């Protein structure tokens, strides 16, 4: 009762070319494509890149594989997808992916009496996620996966998503857990592309993360908070202690300095400004900005005392008031 | 009196096929599943993984192999076991499995005359360990390991694990040797998942952790608890001594501000703040009150000496006894 | 009528032995290489490298495989490229060089009924770019890429481009993102070497890329500048204030000295001065300098206060417009 | 002349199965291994392992492979290697063992008339050495090596050290070059180990470091040594000099805390205190000590200024002395 | 007139048998090697290994494809080469040797009538380099490349240079291009090694690097060279001024301190002082001992002040000496 399965796969594989796609010269074959997201993997901010694993699966028609038998459905494993003729898909942003193959090569085979075939492979992929950091670090990042054939031209396949945009890409509970990323949502694209040996269909699959703030907060943003604060602290001194008030100057201000590379550090070497950078230029003007302050006054105490002492009883409501007012105008600005 | 065992697997391999399941439209594959941890690797933690080392092992029943001869069991290795039908086992949060193939391929193969089928693989698996660091380091996490079927539906295939959970995994006793957590346990648990292919079988094994607290010690909370005690000596010095007095503020305040940057850089960029953390913040607070205190009474040390006096000297004890209780509170929260 | 296609594969296999060039002995094989840039990988510039993504492609004619049919093409995949005769071409300059397997080995096979072959390799490359950092940062690099024949010399096998140099070579618009650097164009180049084995024809393509800047500026330049202005602040305090003077200088001057080491610690470690290494001197000077005045002044107080003072009111004016005079010449030097 | 030679090798490989050990059921297997260091690799503290390269050689006896011919031996290469059985010996230890492949796959075969097998095989093993760093940095590590059967349990295969130790195991001159570690000397064990897929043997081998102290005299004894003294220089200095005083205790202080950090950042994190780690507390105990004698001294300088001179110059004595006294216990105590 | 070329080789591979050396039995196989260096890769100090890309080529005489046709060579690729015997060649001190398989597996073999055949062979070599660092940076390291037979004695397999040394090794003028090392020349050499498998020929190619100094000026020497400098400011400084220099040497000693880490980070943890670390100390008894003058001065500047004023005065003169008399002792000694 099992060998009728046995002689049915051998009558398909009977006079069967893997070398020709199924309905060749006749129409144009047409791939559905779903996606299932095993685990969104971490994003590599300094690379420009992350790691996702999915179950990829494809389905299309053959004619060739149409068989009778008592079993609508013929599950089956790696052993048989080489036997026969499978897309030649390719990532194209994908710059390394390999497949897995412990305990056995992951792909799964079905064949329907009508000819129908489904081929989900899984993949793990490092493809990159090029982000314009202008808003850094509230942006939201739309890191795209492209893919498509590779020989075939778009008048031969075609690949289409099947049904709608939630049921062609579904993405697991636990999987999506990322350390510093929202994953907002998915949408699919597809476009056609002119090139030197013909049209090619490409799929596209955005992933709409949102950043999640707070290990910034905890990093950058709250020594600057405090670093200013601490300056701001000489204000409050006599102005005849010129060494005390200097030490706070100083060392605010390089203390502020070595943030500003520190921060980066992790940052990609991105060659433009990011709006952490203008908030760190802030924080070290008002620290830069105190220390001239007590300098001037140090250097008018003798000819006119009496504007001094008001500079820098003024000085010590003015600072705090504009360091406040300017925080207020920064995160509104951008969360917004 | 070899060529027997020769003639006898020439047979076994004569008309059979390893492309369909023992038992196919007759009943459900059963397949018994025991694990031997080797050795348990290192916890990654800033990957949010870890590295195992074990004998994964299987077993199940197959008609086809049933066999007569002097011998009643068939030890082998990897050279058979292509040959023949076997499940597609895989973990679905295993990130990167590859086996050892040096020497010679891990693979025992064994067969007995009923037909049953044991089947020990060795495997390497960096599998991801989601982590809820609320309350770190003192956290007790729950790595797990989920396998099954990627093609086999549960009406097909159905994995249970063997005996009970403490024959089911086995841990070697110098193979759970790690350097910042201990192996209190082992558990084991199955559920069925429902898919767009069908529903699968999940075994899950999961691996209790309880992070072993010292290097933290000498790392971080030592630092910061002398750090405290420094700053606290700045209440022993005379009010006129302002610069000196103004050195153990600023220097101590930075000394925080760079031991909360140091000690999140081997901590994975989580997005919420952990135990540590508000341990370095009222850390932090005593320092930079500790500062306000000297400014506020070298601010007032002219207009009302006798009480600026009066806090000086009340400041010693106050703090040293806040920060002693705080740390009471503190520990005990969490060790209990 | 697909069946006609696969009698024409077979018949041109027939008799065909892939170890011999075609025309052999007969004439001198020609190869048409043309490019497509999938995507400019990063420039690692401590590792002396680049990554590359590009769909190479080869073009020669095979009398071997002319054929007759209703089909003037035939678009095929990776299957049958092992099977024909094909150029050894490898890459001199490339390090590793790995193609993409997933999911089927990225290769286009096509054939006319001339005879004429299309061999489209999809490849990646961590090829070698050696670069002259005498201006750096504002230099222009040019990152070649060399391939050619490994067996065959110039007497059997020879490359030339197609057509124009722009049509050689294509670059998406997408791809050429970098972090540190534009593309600005591309060139191709051909030229024959003489060594043991023989003459062999090489093929290179050198990329034009120009380093933008902006980066360095928020890291290296921007600290230098403000902590040059910080040093000169000493020159408006009091020169008896002898202990606040003090630390201007030290602090300055340290802040310098590990700019240098940290500026340098992303750089190569190339054994010769970069333009920026000569501004952070330059740097190094204002700030050690302006300690000497100090030094200077403060010994001489007492013999001749007169002069002193007037080396401190002129040191406030002279050393500003020195640093401003001098960045004028060191950006219009390099930035023209 | 030479055809005498293929003749017999197919005359050994007729009706020969590799599947089957030598002398199944007739008897036990007895394998003999013999090990030849090439070189011993770098042995990587923060992640518990060590690389070696080694010709492992492996001995046993098959009567299938009795012949009779002018020659009495076969040299071969991996060509036969796996047209005969093999044992399936792996490395428990083992985590990641991979061969060389070039030139050609490092395979040794060679056969005599009697039967007997000599397979010698080049590894580079990244295995595991637990190590107990309670004395660190004097502490002598035992890295041992376990390797043996996969599938043939301690009834079938037998591994046994051929003669003494001395001739089991033989380490390359230059080969044992380490830096920080010296290899004294190597030994061997076998054992027994019941599971549950029965008894295995075991083949251990256990190489004796010795670590060569001096990397940290270099990096973290003498800073902190130094630190101590320049702390102590504060009691030269007069009571009054209240400013200059606080710079020796802050600076020293922070000075060692920036030390224990940096010191473990390359030591593994492991949870326990190291000999290191006492000699920095102790070393922090004399600087934050001698800040607490100024400080004691500053408070007291009124009250009671007789008995705070005398502090002062006797703390410059016995401060001195508890160093030095502290420091021959110290390496007396572990250099025995 | 191709249709030759394919019956010679068909004729050379019928009744060839690749597992037995040319010549077996009858004489001692002679094999010529030369070697052409691509590319000299970087060299990892502190992983003690440098990567090479070279083009090795081996020649010897083999008379079974002694061949009579119109063409006189048979230039050939990969496919040839796994159908014919060829060495067992491997490198002894290569850990990680992996050949380049993209676009083709890059080899050659190239055939006469007389039998002589040619086999050249790419490869990528992550060979070690022991080097003793005793007089570094001012060093001269001489990195070997040690190959040789695996499983071939000396008795039948022999290894010679082809020609003499200059011919032998031949290195690209573009090739030799490093960032910290002249490539100053090549040498080889050949010896015998007798083990317990027997005599093995050794073939070792050395290559002598000069490393060029620069970089650990502009990263080590200046600092140290203006650190000493910055000291010895406070001599020129009023003894009463205690606090400004205080700073001076306290913060230079601690400058010192760092750089000693510092310097050492990228340097292999090597249990020996080098010539640096010498450097290093001189310059921290410099500044060390600059300290200890004006804590010896300050302490008896109300006893003996006049004698105190002889020291100031005498110390500006006689360290800046000492200091520069050093260096001239101590770059002569080592260049020279
Ligand atoms: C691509 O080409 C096909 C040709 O049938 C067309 O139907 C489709 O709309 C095109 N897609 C785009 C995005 O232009
Ligand atoms: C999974 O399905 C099977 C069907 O027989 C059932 O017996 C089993 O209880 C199910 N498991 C869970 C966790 O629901
Ligand atoms: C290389 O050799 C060929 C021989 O035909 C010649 O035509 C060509 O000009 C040569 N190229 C160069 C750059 O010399
Ligand atoms: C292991 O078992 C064998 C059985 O013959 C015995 O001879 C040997 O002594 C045992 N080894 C140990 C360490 O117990
Ligand atoms: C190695 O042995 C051969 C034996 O013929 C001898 O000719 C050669 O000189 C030996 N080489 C050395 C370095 O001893």
């Amino acid at each position: 009762n099992i060998t009728i399965f046995t002689r049915i796969l051998d009558g398909l594989l009977d006079g069967y070319d893997n070398r020709l796609r199924p309905g060749l010269g006749e129409r144009i074959t047409q791939v559905r494509t779903d996606m299932y997201v095993n685990s969104f993997g971490p994003v590599s901010d300094t690379e420009m890149e992350y790691t996702i694993d999915i179950f990829f699966a494809q389905t299309w028609k053959d004619e060739r594989l149409r068989f009778k038998g008592p079993m609508q459905r013929l599950p089956l494993n790696n052993l048989l997808a080489s036997k026969i003729w499978t897309p030649d898909t390719f990532f194209h942003n994908g710059k390394k992916s390999f497949a897995h193959w412990m305990t056995t090569p992951n792909r799964m085979l079905r064949i329907w009496n009508d000819g129908r075939v489904l081929y989900t492979l899984r993949l793990t992929i490092s493809a990159e996620c090029p982000m314009d950091l202008e808003d850094f670090p509230m942006d939201e990042q739309n890191c795209p996966l492209k893919f498509g054939s590779y020989a075939y031209p778009n008048s031969e396949v075609v690949y289409v998503w099947t049904n709608g945009s939630t049921k062609s890409v579904v993405v697991a509970e636990d999987g999506s857990r990322l350390n510093q990323y929202h994953l907002m949502g998915q949408t699919v694209g597809t476009e056609n592309i002119s090139t030197s040996t013909g049209e090619y269909t490409i799929m596209t699959a955005h992933f709409h993360l949102k950043r999640k703030i707070g290990y910034f907060v905890i990093q950058t943003y709250l020594p600057c908070i405090m670093t200013v604060i601490l300056s701001q602290v000489s204000f409050w001194l006599n102005r005849e202690s010129v060494a005390a008030r200097t030490v706070f100057g100083v060392t605010t201000v390089l203390t502020m300095t070595t943030l500003s590379i520190s921060a980066r550090n992790s940052l990609p070497k991105v060659a433009y400004a990011t709006a952490m950078d203008w908030f760190i230029a802030v924080c070290y003007a008002f620290v830069f900005s105190a220390l001239l302050e007590f300098a001037f006054v140090n250097y008018i105490t003798k000819s006119q005392p009496a504007r001094a002492a008001k500079i820098d009883k003024m000085s010590r409501i003015v600072f705090p008031i504009l360091f406040g007012t300017f925080n207020l105008v920064y995160w509104a600005t951008y969360l917004n």
